[PDB]
Parts: structure tokens; sequence; C-alpha cells
């Protein structure tokens, strides 16, 4: 639409396409529709959710009450205007609120400010242009003037895609000051109206996408039950576990970066649940935390991933080996998983990326390596099936949820369910796999 692709190093582009054009998918829709649909990936990345999502912490607040407020502080952001927020029918703890469609109606200023591809990403999520995030900046600007803000995609500011308009904090000489790092240029007309949720009502909500939020309802742990999050950071599918459990049982939260671990205890403890119990430990050692094999109910295998699924993002100035070098850690991760799970026991394994690589082909090793395991069917299914190219067989495919970017054109801004089908088909890049054990070990 108004956003170019996401801008990748002609490499990684060229690992991903060779991902997204294997001879299975070529030889099922043909090379030019593989290439139309690769581009419009790669043009969908760019661009935000129509759909902002939240999820509603049920363990402190109900979703009718949590609605009402938040109805209340919209219509108190926009200035009077208020906008609709819908309550998944299959996923009944989140709220969805819709994003205003591109403005292809704002007309840009004189003066400029040219901000980060992550900062861009952060105006387009809803967030304001703090002046560390500022890298360019038109003289004379004082504070109060109306400003254009563009992104730098390219990173090639000591190729300018317009954000939209706001009104300057700060002046030229404000901003390349020597550290006024809490304010900048607060976007008061972006080309995309996305709220900010970052200090609403901290202990009723959590701010998590709709297929994150969909990964705990797949797992669907029960009241008593073990289960353990061998990824956990930032706590989000955590808490939502210890939620859906209604904080009674155990689940071990598990980290490798210490500071990770502390911020899954404080979400813990913003939301109020004490059946949790994080620990700063490597996944990889976690049987012997550590813990005796078999001795999990549940097991979500959240693994860390190249991440080329999350949206909005304009730029990834990452290494092609960077982007590759996660399948051995995943399956170290997922063998771990495996070992840690009882018998009849469930493993739910997860990314928020679309390569082939870290998705169907892991499913396919685990399938292989993994007699005990076998692929169980999912509910609720809210995204498509698994992507061709792995070998799997068309039952396989249909028992995998992968989560399409590009499946619908981009919306421009309603019915009940033609909001819903925006909220469920224009979303992040995600997958999901569900895995039952069936004996010993």
């Amino acid at each position: 639409s108004i956003f170019p692709k996401i801008s990748l190093r002609p490499e990684v582009e060229n690992y991903l396409k060779e991902g997204f054009m294997n001879k299975e998918i070529v030889t099922a829709l043909g090379k030019q529709e593989a290439e139309r649909k690769f581009e419009t990936l790669l043009k969908h990345l760019s661009h935000p959710p129509s759909f902002t999502t939240v999820r509603v912490n049920t363990h402190l607040a109900s979703v009718q009450h949590v609605k009402n407020l938040l109805l209340d502080e919209l219509q108190k952001q926009f200035n009077g205007l208020s906008v609709p927020i819908l309550q998944h029918p299959d996923l009944q703890d989140v709220l969805l609120i819709p994003v205003i469609g591109p403005r292809k109606n704002i007309k840009k200023q004189q003066c400029e400010a040219i901000v980060g591809a992550q900062c861009g990403n952060a105006v387009l999520r809803g967030a304001h242009v703090y002046a560390p995030g500022i890298v360019s900046a038109s003289q004379f600007m004082k504070a109060g003037d109306v400003i254009s803000v563009y992104s730098d995609i390219k990173g090639k500011c000591k190729t300018k895609v317009f954000l939209g308009n706001g009104i300057s904090e700060l002046s030229r000489k404000e901003i390349f000051s020597g550290l006024l790092k809490g304010m900048g240029i607060r976007m008061t007309e972006p080309v995309y109206l996305s709220p900010s949720f970052d200090s609403v009502l901290p202990r009723y909500l959590f701010l998590q996408n709709l297929p994150s939020a969909l990964v705990s309802h797949v797992l669907n742990p029960q009241p008593g039950e073990k289960i353990l999050d061998l990824c956990a950071a930032p706590g989000g599918k955590t808490t939502h576990i210890a939620a859906l459990m209604h904080d009674q049982g155990e689940v071990i939260a598990l980290d490798k970066i210490f500071n990770k671990v502390e911020k899954i205890k404080q979400n813990a403890l913003l939301l109020g649940l004490n059946s949790i119990r994080a620990f700063c430990f490597d996944g990889t050692k976690a049987v012997k935390p550590p813990f005796l094999p078999e001795s999990f109910d549940r097991i979500l295998l959240d693994a860390p991933c190249s991440g080329m699924g999350q949206r909005p993002n304009m730029a990834c100035t990452w290494s092609v080996k960077e982007v590759a070098s996660y399948q051995p850690l995943q399956r170290k991760l997922f063998t771990a998983a495996v070992q840690l799970l009882k018998p009849e026991g469930v493993l739910v394994y997860s990314t928020c990326t679309i390569t082939l690589a870290e998705n169907e082909e892991q499913v396919a090793w685990a399938l292989t390596k993994f007699p005990c395991l076998q692929l169980q069917p999912q509910e609720p299914q809210i995204g498509g099936e698994g992507m061709r190219g792995a070998g799997l067989s068309c039952e396989q495919l249909k028992q995998l949820q992968r989560f399409d970017p590009s499946a619908v054109p981009l919306p421009d801004t309603a019915r009940r369910e033609d909001m819903l089908r925006l909220a469920n088909k224009d979303s992040i890049g995600f997958f999901i796999a569900k895995f039952v054990k069936c004996k010993s070990t």
C-alpha cells in the first residue's frame, strides 16, 4: 500500500525466498504466484495489523469491566472519538481494538524529523517519538512546531518513509543536546492511529498479539496440573497459562537471561499470580531446576526464532547466519521438552517467524526423531494450515496452525464478523504445532 516492503539485506531476502520457493510450493501454485505471494508477504510485514489486541487478566478482573474501562480510556485518548472493542468469540479473554487505516489525506510540513527503523516500528505501534530516537531534524525547529516524521528504513542517516505529523516538544538544539530523554515528538496526526497501552490498567491488561494469546489456549492448561515454560521471557504466555488455571497449580518459567527472569517475576507480580516459579536457567540443561524426566503435565516451547513474522517491521539489519542459526538451539530445547514431558502429556511448539526451517521442518524432524510423539489437532483453529515444503502430508499440514501476514489485501479505515475476519487473517507471522506423548522414555 503506502509503505515499501520490509527492508532486508539482499542475502537474507534471498534466503527467505529460497525457503518460500521450494519445488513443492512451485508445483502447487506455479512460480509466478509463488513469487507474487512472497513479495506480498514482504510487503505486508511493513504495515501494522488492522487490529491491536490485548489480553484481559481474568485472574483479577472480568472481561466486561476491562472492556468498559478501555472504552473510557479510548474516548479519552482520541478527543471524544469512541471506537468499538470486540471480545473474541474463541479467545474470550482477548479484546480487539481496530487501528485506523492508511490516512492518505495528511499533507506534509516543511520542518522535518528523521527516525530509525525500530523507532519507526514503535511509532507504527502507537508510541511517540523520543529524543534519542531522532537522527535528523530541520534547522529552526522550535518547540510546538508542526513537523513531519520520516523513517530511515535503510539506516543511511548520520529513503524516507512518511509516518505522519506531530508537534515538537523540543528544538533541534534541544534534541541533539547532551542527554530530555522523556520527550521529543508527540504524534498528533499519524498515518495509523493506534492507541497506547503503556500505563493503562497495569494489573488488568497485557499487550499480546492474537496468535501469542492463542498459544496458551491451544496448550489448554488445567488447574492442578504441572506446566513448564522453557523460554518464558517476557512472561506473557506464562502469566496467561497461570490465569487459565485460575492460579491453581504450578507453572515453571525458565529463561537464560537474568534480567528477563526478573521481568517475568515483575509481570507475574503485577497480574497477581502466585503459582509461578521463575528461574534463571538454561532450558537446554533442564533435564536432571534441573528437573526429573517426565515430571510435567504440559510443556510449552515458545522457542527463540528469527522473528521474521513480527508486525509492524520496516527493516531488518541482520546477517544470514544470524537468521539461520536458530534450528540447532530449537532442537536442543525441543529434546529437553520431550524428555521432561509426562506420558500422555502435551507439548506445544510455537514461533513468531515464517521460515520453513524453524517451523514445518522442525515438525518433520520431531515426528521422525521421536516415535513417542503424535501430532494432534488444535482448538480453536484461527490461522491457516502449515506451509508446504518440509515433506508433510495434507493431514499433518491441516493439524498445524500457520498465520499468513499476506492472506488478505491490506485494509483501509463495520460489522462484528467483518472485524473478526480482519483480526483473524490480517495478522503477524506465527506458527503453532501440538504434540501428545504416547509412551515413556
